[PDB]
């Protein structure tokens, strides 16, 4: 569900 | 690591 690869959103992990 | 919650590139869950 969405567009890309993994879970959640952005790229990487956590927040900033 | 990265920017945003959950692992990987983009938005949602899975790949495509
Ligand atoms: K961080
Ligand atoms: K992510």
């Amino acid at each position: 569900v969405g567009a890309x690869a993994x879970v959640x959103w952005x790229w990487x992990w956590x927040w900033x």
